[PDB]
């Protein structure tokens, strides 16, 4: 047969119908969740008469109206379809996006589980807008939202007898070097031991109690950081006896369009890490180690470990080549599940 094609086709088909009952399902463990989010064209983009070339006709489908010239100059479209677990159009808010990406994973930490949620995509696409908050608005972004609901889940009966402390970290990863955003960008050192386990020495874990505390911390970190070229990782830890119960690492990745002049070849580092991250993620469905995947190594290797990739799309015509690139990385992540 042509079975590889048949398999790829099936995988497409299956994803193309899904209810929101599939990721949020009990008793099936959707370990890997891949999403896409089209942001609207902004006024500068409108001002430059940019054509919106992206459509999101269903919850599980996204279309690229790839503009093309035939050899004889004749204009046409190659309308390309991609399907994801969720696809959010230019109307979907952060709270809506949060509801189907990260929120499901909150419970995983209170179940003694590890969680990761990545914002992936080109620069100016909305990674920080989604994760940090409206570009700022710490409270209108996933970091905060996840936290809001971490506190809510502790006050429920089922999870009150755990005697939990809520800790919080926040750091930047830039050219192989970690920097604590809660400790004045202090350059930290990353140690692997014999067991191949990682420690980020001197990474400050602030205890928190209310959501507003966390909003304060997120704003300190974001402030004490000054765009792309660097990863940002905000973590939420639940400790019981100062022993770690569960961990949610929320990451605002770097610009994915730097496959690379001379010596601004941080784009080498950025590339290695994104390639790394991809491989790591696909190991959570069963190399070239980067500082990012090293620091997050526990959050993939685990038994109850879950993840969520949110691919950000810039809808402009001028961005199409970058958009198509973003979508292939995303396709290639879903590929194993
Ligand atoms: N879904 C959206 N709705 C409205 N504005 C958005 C949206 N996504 C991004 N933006 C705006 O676009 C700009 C670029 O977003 P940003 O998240 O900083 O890009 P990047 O993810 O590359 O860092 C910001 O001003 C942000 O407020
Ligand atoms: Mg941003």
């Amino acid at each position: 047969p042509n079975w590889e094609f048949a398999r790829m086709i099936k995988e497409f088909r299956v994803t193309m119908e899904c209810s929101p009952l599939t990721v949020t399902d009990p008793i099936e463990e959707h370990r890997i969740c891949v999403c896409v989010r089209k942001r609207p064209l902004n006024k500068q983009e409108l001002a430059k008469k940019e054509i919106d070339v992206i459509s999101v006709p269903s919850k599980c489908l996204l279309l690229v109206h790839e503009p093309k010239l035939k050899v004889d100059l004749t204009k046409y479209l190659e309308n390309q379809a991609f399907c994801f677990d969720f696809a959010f159009d230019e109307t979907a808010s952060n709270e809506v996006v949060y509801r189907f990406t990260a929120r499901p994973l909150v419970q995983t930490i209170f179940e003694g589980g590890k969680a990761t949620c990545f914002a992936y995509g080109q620069t100016g696409s909305g990674k920080t807008h989604t994760m940090g908050g409206d570009l700022q608005n710490a409270s209108k972004g996933i970091y905060a939202m996840a936290s809001r609901d971490v506190f809510l889940l502790k006050n429920q009966p089922r999870y009150r007898n755990l005697n939990l402390e809520v800790y919080v970290t926040f750091f930047e990863i830039y050219n192989g070097k970690v920097f604590d955003l809660l400790n004045k960008k202090a350059k930290l050192r990353v140690l692997e031991d014999s067991r191949q386990q990682v420690q980020v020495v001197g990474l400050q874990e602030y205890l928190v109690t209310c959501a507003d505390d966390v909003i304060k911390m997120i704003n300190m970190g974001s402030a004490c950081r000054t765009s792309s070229r660097s990863h940002a990782c905000f973590q939420i830890l639940l400790r019981t006896k100062g022993r770690l119960h569960g961990k949610f690492s929320l990451v605002d990745l770097a610009g994915n369009e730097r496959g690379a002049r001379q010596t601004r070849m941080e784009g080498a580092e950025i590339n290695k890490s994104l390639l790394a991250l991809k491989e790591c993620i696909r190991a959570l469905g069963q190399f070239r180690e980067s500082k990012l995947t090293q620091v997050l190594r526990d959050s993939f290797i685990g038994e109850n470990s879950r993840t969520c990739m949110i691919a950000m799309i810039s809808p402009g015509i001028s961005s199409c080549e970058y958009t198509l690139n973003t979508l292939r990385y995303a396709d290639r992540v879903k590929e194993l599940s």
